[PDB]
C-alpha cells in the first residue's frame, strides 16, 4: 500500500469536471429555493399580522383569528407530510444523513413540494422551527434531482451532489457559507467509513447558493449583535464552566425531544386525522403565543440581539428559556416539517446571557459583559445536543462577527461536548436516524 | 445496516485517555512553539544590534550582516543533515506521511534538530515560516507522549499525532480554527478511513492557543484594519484573480520541486557542500534583510503595508519577483522551515497588484486594492498546496475582515479549479510522493 499511496497522492484532488459543473447547478437551484422558501414564510407571517389588525379591537376575537390562522396553516403542513411524504416530517437532516449512508431514499418528486409547502405552513404559522430543516432536505433532494435528470453515474456524484445540496441548503438558511461546508464534513457525511465527497465541489455549490441569497437579501443581517468587548485570559474559566452547564443539559434536552416524540405519538397513534388535528392545536398555540408573548414562539432570531445587549431581566430570561423549551419540544417532536437546529441558537443565547448576568455581578473585577456569554452560549446547545461544535462555533462566528470571542466560544463548545459525552448523551440527528433505521427493521 | 444503527448510537465517544492526553500534547506544543518564536525573534534581534555596532563601515556592515546569518544558517543545515534528515524542508509532508503510517516519527532526534535547526534558519532571516517547525515538532511532541505513557491503539497513534500538528499550526498563527481545519482537510489520510477524534484535536488546539495567548497577547501578527465591503457587481473581479492564481500555482509548484533538484546537484548529497551552500543562501537573506528587507524574512511585515496600498506598482512587482526567488532558494535548499507562510506574503502582494489595476480600470466600483490583497492572501495556498478551506479560514482568523468572505471564497476556488485544470498537484502530497518514491527505489 506504499506504491498505491504514491499513485493516489499524485492523483489527489482531481474531481470529475461533470460533477464540478453540476455542483454549480445544484447550488444555484437550492439557493433560489431557500430564498423562495424564506420569502414565502415571511409573507404568511405578515398576512397573519395584518389579520390581527383587522380585528384589533375585539381581544377575544383577535385571540381567535390568531389561533385559527396558524392552526389552519399548521394542518396544511402536517397533512402534506402524512399524506404524500412522511420522510419530510421533522428536521430532514437525519433523512439526508441517511441518504448519504445509502440507507434512506431520496424521493425528490414528492419531498420537494411536500417539504417546501409543508414547511411553508408550519414556519409561516409561527411555529418554533427552523429553515435549515426544510432547506437542507430540500437542497439534498434538489441535488438528487439533477443527478437523475442528467443521469450522472458513480458513487462520487451521488454522494457529492447530495452533499453539496444540503451544504448549500444550510448556507442559504443562515447566509453562512463556511458553516454549511463545515456541516457536511463534520456531521452530514458518513461517519464510520470512507467516502468520495469532493470538498472542492461542495464549495462551488455553497458559493452559488450563498450568492443567490445575496441577490435577494443584501444589506440586512439575520442577527446584528454589534462589536462586543474582548475576553481577558483570566476570565476564560467562566466559559468552561458555562460549557459544562450546557454539557449536562444537552443530553437531558436530547432525551426530552426523543421522549416527546413518543408521548405525542400516542395522541394520534399514527392516524393521519388525529395528527393533523393535533398539529393545528400546536400551531395554533404558537400563533396565539406569537401575539401574547412573542418571545415564546417563532424562530427566535429576534430575541437574540435583545438578549445579548442585556435588555432582558433575569426573570424574563428564565421565562423565555423555560417557555421555549416547551414550545420547541411541542413543535419539533410533533413531527412537523421544520428543523430544531436554529431554535437551539435562541435557547443557547438566552441560557448564556443568563449566566453572564450572574457572572457580571459576582465579579465586577472582570469588567464583564453578559453579551459575551450569550455569544459563547449561542452555539453551545448545538454542541451539546447535536454534538457538532466546530459547525456551531463557525456558524455563530459567521452570524455574529465577534471573532475576539473565538476562544470563549471554542472553550464553551468543547465543554458542552465533553460533558455531553461524559454524561451519556448522544448526537440528536444520529440518534434519530438510528431510531428510524431501527423501526425499519422493527416492523419486520 | 444494523451495523450502522449500532455505530450511530455509539458515535462520538472518544476514549477519556485520549482526551486527557490531547490536552497534554497541546500544552507542550504550545510552549514549544512559543519558545521557538521567542528564540527566532531573539536571534533576529541580536543580528540587528550587531549591524548597529558597525553602522558606519557600510562594506563591513554588509559583511557582519551576511556572516551572522550565514553562520546561523549553517548551524541549521548541519543539525539536520547530521542527526535528522527528515527534519529538512517544511515537515508537513513528513507528519502527513506519519499519519499514513508510511514514515517514522523519530522524536528523540527531530525535536531538538527541528527546534534548534529552525531556530537558526529563521533567526538568520531566511524566507521560511514557523508552521514547518511547529507542525513537525508538534506531531513529534504528540508521538512522544504516546510512547512515554505507552498508549495503545491506532486511534491514539493517529489522534495524538494529529492534535500535535494541529496545535502546532494554531500556535504559529494564533489561528485555532485554521489549525483544526488543516488536519481534516489536508493532514489526515486522504484516501481511506481513519480514527481521528475531532473533539480531541480541538482540545489540543485550545491549550496550545491558550499557551500562545499567555505569552503573546495584545499584539496581532497581522493588523489590516477594517476594509470596505464588496458589492455583488464586483465579485467577477475576484473570480478573475482566482484564475490568475490558478495558473500560477502549478507553475510555482514545479519551481519548488525543480529547484529541489537543481540545488541537490550543487552538493550531491554531501553534508559539507550542503551546509556551505546553506550558509551562502542564509547569508544572502541576512544581506537582503538589510538592503531590501521586503525581499527577505517571513514577510509578515509587508502584508499590512501592501494591503493599505502604501506600495507602488513597481515595488510590488519587485517584491513579488524577488520573493519568488528567495522563497525557492530558501525552501528548496532543504533548510528547516515551511513554505506555507511565505506564500501568504506572495499572495498578498499579487492580490494588491491586481487590486491596483482594478481600481483604475473601474472607478465606478469604488474599489480598494486592499480587498484584493485579502482575497489573494490565501490564494497561493489554495493554488499550490490545494487546501483552500484552510487558507480561507486562516486569512479570516488573521485579518478579521469577514465582509470579504465571498471574495475570499471565490478567489480561493478559482485558484483550486484552475490549478487542477492546468495539471497542478498539491505540493505537500507531491513532496510526500517524491519521498516515498525514492524510498522504494
Amino acid at each position: 500500500r506504499r506504491r498505491q499511496l504514491i499513485r493516489q497522492l499524485l492523483e489527489r484532488d482531481k474531481t470529475p469536471l461533470a460533477i464540478l459543473f453540476m455542483a454549480a447547478v445544484v447550488g444555484t437551484l437550492v439557493g433560489l429555493a431557500a430564498v423562495a422558501f424564506d420569502k414565502g414564510v415571511a409573507w404568511l407571517q405578515n398576512q397573519r399580522m395584518g389579520a390581527l389588525v383587522h380585528t384589533a379591537d375585539n381581544y377575544p376575537l383577535l385571540l381567535t383569528v390568531a389561533f385559527l390562522c396558524s392552526a389552519v396553516l399548521a394542518m396544511f403542513g402536517y397533512f402534506l407530510v402524512r399524506k404524500y411524504a412522511p420522510e419530510a416530517g421533522g428536521s430532514g437532516i437525519p433523512e439526508i444523513e441517511g441518504a448519504l449512508e445509502d440507507q434512506r431514499p431520496v424521493r425528490w418528486w414528492r419531498v420537494l413540494p411536500v417539504k417546501f409547502f409543508g414547511g411553508l405552513g408550519t414556519l409561516g404559522g409561527g411555529m418554533v422551527l427552523g429553515r435549515e430543516g426544510p432547506t437542507v432536505q430540500i437542497g439534498g433532494n434538489i441535488g438528487r434531482m439533477v443527478l437523475d435528470i442528467f443521469r450522472l453515474k458513480g458513487d462520487e456524484a451521488r454522494h457529492t451532489l447530495l452533499a453539496t445540496g444540503a451544504a448549500a441548503g444550510l448556507a442559504a438558511a443562515f447566509n453562512a457559507p463556511l458553516a454549511g461546508i463545515l456541516f457536511i464534513i463534520e456531521e452530514m457525511r458518513p461517519q464510520f467509513r470512507y467516502t468520495l465527497i469532493s470538498i472542492k465541489a461542495v464549495f462551488i455549490g455553497v458559493i452559488m447558493s450563498t450568492i443567490m441569497y445575496r441577490i435577494f437579501n443584501h444589506e440586512v443581517a439575520l442577527i446584528d449583535v454589534g462589536k462586543l468587548s474582548d475576553a481577558p485570559l483570566n476570565t476564560l474559566w467562566l466559559y468552561l464552566i458555562l460549557g459544562i452547564i450546557f454539557g449536562i443539559f444537552g443530553p437531558i434536552f436530547n432525551k426530552w425531544v426523543l421522549g416527546m416524540q413518543d408521548l405525542l405519538h400516542r395522541v394520534h397513534g399514527g392516524n393521519i386525522t388525529k395528527w393533523v388535528l393535533m398539529g393545528g392545536a400546536i400551531g395554533g398555540l404558537c400563533g396565539l403565543l406569537g401575539f401574547v408573548a412573542p418571545a415564546t414562539s417563532g424562530g427566535g432570531f429576534n430575541l437574540i440581539p435583545i438578549a445579548t445587549a442585556g435588555n432582558f431581566s433575569m426573570g424574563m430570561l428564565v421565562f423565555i428559556f423555560v417557555a421555549r423549551v416547551i414550545t420547541t419540544l411541542l413543535c419539533f417532536s410533533s413531527g412537523a416539517p421544520g428543523g430544531i437546529f436554529a431554535p437551539m441558537l435562541a435557547l443557547g443565547t438566552v441560557l448564556g446571557t443568563a449566566f453572564g448576568m450572574v457572572a457580571v455581578e459576582l465579579f465586577p473585577q472582570y469588567h464583564l459583559e453578559a453579551g459575551t456569554f450569550a455569544i459563547a452560549g449561542m452555539g453551545a446547545l448545538l454542541a451539546a445536543s447535536i454534538r457538532a461544535p466546530l459547525t456551531g462555533i463557525i456558524l455563530v462566528l459567521e452570524m455574529t462577527d465577534n471573532y475576539q470571542l473565538i476562544l470563549p466560544m471554542i472553550i464553551t463548545g468543547l465543554g458542552a461536548t465533553l460533558l455531553a459525552q461524559f454524561t451519556g448523551g448522544k448526537p440528536l440527528y444520529s440518534a434519530i436516524l438510528a431510531r428510524t433505521l431501527a423501526k425499519q427493521e422493527a416492523e419486520q
